[PDB]
């Protein structure tokens, strides 16, 4: 434990929050990129505040992971780091070119932090990549509705069919983006190890602090946007899928470096289905002082799981991470709690 030093890149973000917190939690000696000085001191505000010992933790400035060399000087400065996770990428449907804003960023973003692992990185044993379920299953005119999947299937979404629409191009983006580690492993033959997260919509409370209540990270206005219709009156879209909450995915991020079998694994971070109607019901029930301002959702609107989704065996996930995950209810009712 002592020797292992973790790096993240993106630390300011939802999940990396939380990857973060355990981390500390666990006692790791930990190292944060982010993107200016004062995202770094904000970052460090937070973790003592909440009590941790923040002399575990560290700051390094990459403005950019885009741009060539982004990670260099970073483990230049750090040459101690043992396992690095890479978290960063754009996750958010508020972009206009997909290519540019997506895609690139994505895959240049990681394509980079690979060369500087290899070159600057020297010690890094373990490299473990935040994907997605998005590169497991088919969705939309690739969906596959009743079929299995598990950690070996893959959504076949070409390069092109990405480019359609902000929604296709987020999951070509982390398609594409994990396909060039592999290919990046193939080529490069790297003497580090390396473990793939592919978590589904992920759910739950921040990790220290909501910034800014009117509007959650992408994944959380699932439930955010349900509780905000009343005031902005905009007709909530309704979603359909599986959920994780976002502290089993933190976990699930240490346990993919503390393990040996996590070795070239995809860990299929996925719990339950769920819906927007359901987790309505359990934001009703569970908080009466909101009934009185939660929408009334048109069922015509609601899309049918049966209708898209394929069939998740993730049992061996499931063992490999070896704990219980969170619950709909639990993983809501956290949430709503730091917006209630
Ligand atoms: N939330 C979900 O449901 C799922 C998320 N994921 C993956 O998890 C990871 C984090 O997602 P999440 O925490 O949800 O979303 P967030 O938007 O909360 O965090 C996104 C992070 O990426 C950083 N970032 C984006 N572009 C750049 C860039 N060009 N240079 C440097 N930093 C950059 C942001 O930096 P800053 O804080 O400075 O903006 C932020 O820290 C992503 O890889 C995402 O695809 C995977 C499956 C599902």
């Amino acid at each position: 434990s002592s020797e292992t030093v973790v790096f993240v890149s993106g630390a300011t973000g939802f999940i990396a929050q939380q990857i973060v917190k355990t981390l500390l939690e666990a006692g790791y000696k930990t190292i944060g990129s982010v993107r200016s000085e004062e995202k770094g001191k904000y970052l460090k505000s937070l973790i003592e505040s909440a009590g941790l010992n923040s002399n575990l933790f560290n700051y390094v400035i990459v403005k950019d992971i885009a741009a060539k060399g982004a990670f260099n000087e970073a483990l230049q400065a750090h040459p101690e780091v043992t396992v690095f996770l890479h978290t960063a990428s754009p996750a958010t449907f508020e972009i206009h070119d997909v290519e540019k804003e997506l895609l690139k960023p994505a895959i240049e973003g990681t394509i980079n932090a690979l060369n500087a692992i290899t070159v600057y990185g020297k010690n890094v044993q373990r490299v473990v990549i935040t994907s997605s379920y998005a590169a497991v299953a088919g969705f939309a005119n690739l969906a596959t509705p009743g079929k299995e999947v598990n950690e070996e299937s893959w959504n076949p979404i070409t390069y092109e069919q990405a480019l359609e629409n902000p929604f296709l191009g987020y999951i070509g983006s982390k398609k594409f983006a994990e396909k060039a580690v592999w290919n990046y492993i193939e080529e490069k033959k790297p003497k580090w190890d390396v473990t793939f997260v592919n978590p589904a919509f992920v759910l739950g409370p921040q990790a220290f602090a909501v910034r800014d209540k009117s509007k959650l990270n992408a994944s959380n206005e699932i439930i955010n946007s349900l509780l905000t219709a009343n005031k902005t009156k905009v007709e909530p879209q309704q979603f359909v899928g599986y959920f994780i909450d976002v502290r089993d995915v933190a976990k699930a991020h240490l346990i993919a470096f503390e393990k040996n079998e996590t070795v070239g694994q995809r860990l299929l971070l996925a719990n339950a289905p769920f819906s927007s109607a359901g987790i309505l019901d359990i934001i009703e029930k569970d908080f009466p002082e909101l009934k009185s301002s939660l929408p009334k959702l048109d069922k015509s609107k609601a899309p049918k799981f049966e209708e898209t989704e394929s069939v998740v065996n993730n049992e061996k996930t499931r063992r490999i991470l070896g704990f219980k995950f969170i619950d709909l209810k639990k993983s809501v009712d956290d949430t709503i709690k730091q917006l209630v």
